[PDB]
């Protein structure tokens, strides 16, 4: 169950890496293309604080999910008898995944 849940975490780490890359390199195509244009540098702070924003944003759902999956496996690892779920949403997705 470790091996199976690291493999996933490493897929899903994976694909995150995939679309960072692709969009940090549209981000530094378009400034590299208005470097070229010699424009009066507002452009390229728009274009790199709005790319920033994007890559934050992608970043704060990866670890949205990385907390997810690292709360399931905590909660799998020390389930006992007894134990409450306070959120139905929670308990859902515990047994769906176990």
């Amino acid at each position: 169950l470790e091996a199976e849940m690291a493999v996933e975490r490493k897929a899903v780490e994976d694909q995150r890496d995939g679309e960072l890359e692709a969009r940090a390199q549209k981000l530094e195509a378009d400034l590299a293309e208005l470097e070229a244009e010699g424009a009066k540098a507002d452009a390229r702070r728009k274009v790199r604080d709005g790319g920033e924003r994007e890559m934050r944003q992608i970043r704060d759902r990866a670890q949205r999910e990385l907390d997810r999956l690292e709360d399931i496996w905590s909660t799998f690892t020390k389930l006992a008898p007894k134990q409450l779920i306070v959120d139905e949403n929670l308990y859902r997705e515990l047994v769906d995944r176990y």
